[PDB]
């Protein structure tokens, strides 16, 4: 069932934020690594003494990577007066966020059509206020609520690149990487409490479930009106012979944060042969590939809608194969993108659904928590 | 003339090592971007609760790049009891030290042949201590004295494989990546006050007067006995018609800090071809090359030493040429690494000087500030 009860009108993902330490070396890192181009810029050299800021993008999928300059460069601006282009920002904020949290998304902006509407309806909701509706040249409406830990949930509007007082980066500077990746698919967070997280975040944007799980953790995921925007959410279950990797993840992030993204590829193949190419020259690299018992189960289960050849290459590449009543998914995992156990990446594409594809179109792979630990056994014969 | 004056033996640069917000992704692009191959590692999967860092080798050139993870993973230890592998590393020193610099260089190490002994000699001569001589499993000593800012003089010796409980990494993870590099020629300080900076430096070590320069700096150069181990520095001069560069850097870099690292290519021409191609896809960037007047110019200057065909190469990469009464030296220089206005690197390769070739062989480019301005006004016209 779908209510569709959004409490206000909501588009699409718009983009992801990291803070960092320094945003040079992982958006470039990040660049070479996903096949994503250099597109717009705010740094000193477009009058920004605050923050530097670079966006790299990829078909729709968009990652802004933020971080502070010394504040001596910024100390006689006042906020009417000031050089950033994210009116959000706050030096002290951003170095409390990574010192606390290493490299990690801060937030997870989604395009709606009114963001001071957005923002006035979720306060009134239940949210909590991070930074209040700010319009940008008369342009552009951004505003802050607080989604789990120090993640935000950004609401951008527009009257109508990206933001004003970013640049387009010279095309010198901006190589035409593209691997496939099209879009963000869904933005997973991980909590200490999972029905307290539930409760606060549908509270104030009316999302509805979407779907729920309950080795090691207990997830479900909140859905726009469209099933479009699609936020799970896992919490850690106590008690089993091995230790919760959500509890890991909290720990080594000290609490709350985002787990990983999951980008739509239009070519899972060519993105996946792009992206191992690099993982030792700079780039990604990717969790262990699953025993080979796992893909001869995977003619069985999945034999009807991908030939031999297509699981052969799943095979090479080391790709997760699930599939729900409705549609079927490819997926894969990165390994860690920074210093810490705690975000990763998830490569996919799905099958199915179509009508345009509906959102959340074959599951988010829960299937394979059972055939991989399958999989284990049979190979350990 | 050459007092061979050294309080200690020092026999030649060691390693460099960056403090970061996230070893990880720094280090993985500078391995692609310089060509350097991960031969070490010291972080959770070594045992090591307190840091990460990670070593990038080519030739003889080592690079450590180094983050802290959350104190809480290492809250119960204290040093008899610690996991890290570098003794001197402080959390709050490390968070300090980034939040005040950006990304840069903490530690220029040097090989001598006993670090207690040089650094009991260099304190009783003056120097600050910074980190206490330390034996690690009876094999290595580490000590640390101030250089310059928050720049620190890492003394390194064997008894006879970078440190104990580093790890040498995974063949799979450890691509050889090689664009020529082979090692460090000099470092380059940038200090507000040349004069009491070169007095404490030259106390404390014994090293004597390499070279001077007196646009918009003085500089001179610290040398070791056999003139392998160099060190410039640099303070602004105010009162120019343009700003001084060097205050600039001072200004962005919060004070005193590391310029520049010259690296020393054995093919400088290999070097830049691959850094070129490399550029706009996750490496470095390279400052404008000078206008095709400098290279018609250079055939009056160095044509006895490089044919026509080598100067066109020259001019192909925007290698730039300087040559003393001794020797000749190619050089260029990169964007800045991270942020900030601050660090950046050189490649070098110098010709002549042979008996080995003698260090600093041709100088250090100061020639190239005169032919540069040259080259700027005849290509205007
Ligand atoms: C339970 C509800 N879920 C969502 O809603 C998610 O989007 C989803 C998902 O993507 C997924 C699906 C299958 C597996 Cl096997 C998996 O673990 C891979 C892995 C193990 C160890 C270290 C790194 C990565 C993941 Cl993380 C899942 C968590
Ligand atoms: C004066 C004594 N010197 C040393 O001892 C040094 O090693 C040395 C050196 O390497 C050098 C040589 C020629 C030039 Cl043109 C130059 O500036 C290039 C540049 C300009 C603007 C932004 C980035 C880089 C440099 Cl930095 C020099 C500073
Ligand atoms: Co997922
Ligand atoms: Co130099």
């Amino acid at each position: 069932k779908n209510p569709k009860s959004d409490k206000f009108k909501v588009k699409r993902f718009h983009h992801i934020e990291f803070w960092c330490g320094d945003a040079t070396n992982v958006a470039r890192r990040f660049s070479w690594g996903l096949g994503m181009r250099f597109s717009a810029k705010s740094d000193l050299s477009t009058g920004n003494m605050v923050h530097a800021s670079y966006l790299l993008t990829s078909g729709d999928l968009r990652f802004l990577f933020t971080a502070p300059y010394s504040p001596s460069l910024s100390a006689g601006e006042i906020k009417p007066t000031t050089t950033a282009s994210i009116p959000s920002f706050d030096h002290g904020s951003c170095r409390s966020f990574f010192s606390s949290h290493g490299l990690g998304v801060r937030a997870v902006a989604i395009e709606v059509e009114d963001a001071e509407s957005a923002f006035s309806i979720s306060v009134a909701n239940g949210a909590i206020p991070s930074s209040p509706p700010i319009v940008l040249n008369e342009a552009v409406t951004i505003a802050e609520v607080k989604l789990y830990g120090d993640v935000v949930l950004r609401y951008v509007s527009y009257k109508a690149e990206f933001l004003p007082g970013f640049e387009r980066v010279e095309d010198a500077s901006s190589f035409p990487l593209d691997y496939g990746i099209r879009r963000l698919d869904h933005a997973v967070g991980n909590v200490p409490e999972l029905g307290p997280a539930l409760t606060y975040v549908a509270g104030f944007t009316g999302f509805h479930q979407f779907a729920e799980f309950t080795s090691g953790l207990n997830s479900a995921v909140l859905a726009s009106n469209d099933e479009m925007v699609l936020l799970p959410i896992n919490e850690p279950v106590h008690g089993t012979k091995r230790k919760s990797q959500i509890q890991t993840y909290l720990e080594h992030n000290e609490g709350a944060g985002l787990q990983h993204l999951a980008l739509m590829s239009e070519d899972i193949f060519r993105t996946l042969r792009e992206m191992r190419k690099r993982s030792s020259i700079g780039g990604f690299d990717f969790m262990p590939s699953p025993p080979p018992t796992y893909y001869q189960n995977l003619k069985k289960r999945v034999g009807d809608v991908l030939s031999d050849d297509q699981i052969k290459e799943c095979e090479e590449l080391g790709i997760l194969v699930d599939r729900d009543d409705q549609g079927t998914l490819l997926q894969i995992f990165t390994k860690p993108l920074g210093d810490r156990p705690t975000i990763f990446i998830e490569i996919i594409q799905r099958v199915g659904c179509m009508m345009y594809q509906s959102g959340g179109c074959g599951g988010f792979g829960k299937g394979n928590f059972s055939e991989l630990f399958k999989s284990i056994e049979e190979y350990e014969k």
